[PDB]
């Protein structure tokens, strides 16, 4: 699928975006890839971070479905009007679909300033889309009107006036094995909402957390391409950081490093990457009792930001954070492996990336299998409030 590699970029830390078309005459906007949600949302008006925005009334194409959207995340909300119009992916498939777009007309702490792209093309399931199921999401409606495969599989590479450049490819409706070495290895798909996948065990440096697994998927994990951190629940974050801190303790950090919120900092080329821990995250086998594992390195889990007032040295962010919404497997994780969307059979599919970045002692790493007897379950049941048991679906 050659003219579909390379056809994502963006900043470090701040979203891959693809490039897409709306209505006609074409409209060009970039658009952030996010496997954590489920619409396709475009700044519509002027923005103080949008260098442009989709102009409806430009497209003779565009029909306005007379609805309103809104949604909230934990950090950003927009909202906006509904409406269909024409979209394509100028370096994806050669088709043209009518899909839902919403319109963005209003918004806080979403667009980010530098990023460089004017909305988000939400691959996730009908299931979390707004303002319900009803609208139907963009890869099941490309899907439906064209010969596209269901499924598409995401390779993102990670990284002194500006952040770094990333680049990475979606590759739409199959697998490009040029992307990845090894074996590919397969998590079920728990529910078809998020990407909800099960954990089942946490390793640092080779040493199990020994929690109960069900504080691994409290209350969902899910594998996100717009979260840029591997973000754990509290009571993991805290245990996983006690272990990395221990690693990597000839370093006394501040607070605010492992807070996430301050960089640290080595004479160029110097890192001692040897002092921190390799992490691995065992997922459920497509088989009873198997699993496999994805480890990933401190070059995944630091992230580098180069200082102007230090520009000499080599800087990172520590990109592991505390969730009060479960595990969110984002680029952090992504960004060790080719990742394989495999919705037909309801799937997700892990391979080492022919770009991790790396050294020469290590690699991040997908191997299995690996067996439990009379294995737990690791999943969590959410609480079924009564606003979400009303819900009638016809
Ligand atoms: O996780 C997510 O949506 C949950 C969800 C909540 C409500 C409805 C459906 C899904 C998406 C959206 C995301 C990253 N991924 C984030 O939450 N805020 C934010 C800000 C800017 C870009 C991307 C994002
Ligand atoms: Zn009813």
């Amino acid at each position: 699928f050659v003219e579909m590699v390379d056809n994502l970029r963006g900043k470090s830390g701040q979203g891959y975006y693809v490039e897409m078309t709306v209505g006609s005459p074409p409209q060009t906007l970039n658009i952030l890839v996010d496997t954590g949600s489920s619409n396709f949302a475009v700044g519509a008006a002027p923005h103080p971070f949008l260098h442009r925005y989709y102009q409806r009334q430009l497209s003779s194409t565009y029909r306005d479905l007379r609805k309103g959207v809104y949604v909230p995340y934990t950090q950003g909300k927009w909202e906006g009007e509904l409406g269909t119009d024409l979209v394509s992916i100028p370096h994806g498939p050669n088709v043209t679909v009518r899909a839902n777009i919403a319109a963005i007309t209003e918004s806080d702490k979403f667009f980010i300033n530098g990023s460089n792209w004017e909305g988000i093309l939400g691959l996730a399931y009908a299931e979390i889309a707004r303002p319900d199921d009803s609208l139907e999401p963009f890869f099941d409606s490309l899907v439906k009107q064209t010969h596209v495969p269901n499924l598409f599989s995401l390779q993102l590479c990670g990284a002194s006036e500006v952040l770094a450049s990333v680049g990475g490819s979606m590759i739409i409706g199959g697998i490009d094995h040029s992307l990845y070495t090894g074996s590919l290895w397969y998590t079920p798909i728990r529910r078809e909402w998020y990407y909800e996948v099960i954990i089942v065990r946490v390793e640092i440096n080779g040493q199990d957390l020994k929690m109960d697994c069900k504080e691994y998927n409290y209350d969902k994990s899910i594998v996100d391409s717009g979260t840029t951190n591997l973000r754990l629940p509290k009571k993991v974050f805290e245990a996983a950081v006690k272990s990395i801190k221990a690693a990597s303790s000839t370093e006394k950090f501040p607070d605010g490093f492992w807070l996430g919120e301050q960089l640290v900092c080595w004479q160029a080329g110097t890192t001692p990457w040897n002092i921190f821990p390799v992490i691995s995250l065992y997922l459920m086998g497509e088989v009873t009792n198997q699993s496999f594992r994805i480890t990933i390195l401190p070059q995944q889990y630091l992230r580098p930001v180069e200082d102007v007032a230090t520009s000499q040295d080599d800087c990172y962010k520590f990109a592991i954070s505390q969730s009060s919404t479960g595990t969110v497997m984002g680029a952090v994780i992504m960004e060790g492996f080719y990742v394989v969307f495999d919705r037909a059979r309801k799937r997700i599919g892990f391979a080492v990336s022919a770009c991790h970045v790396h050294d020469e002692f290590r690699t991040a790493a997908v191997e299995g299998p690996f067996v439990t007897l009379d294995m737990e379950d690791c999943g969590y049941n959410i609480p079924q409030t009564d606003e979400s048991r009303s819900h009638h679906h016809h």
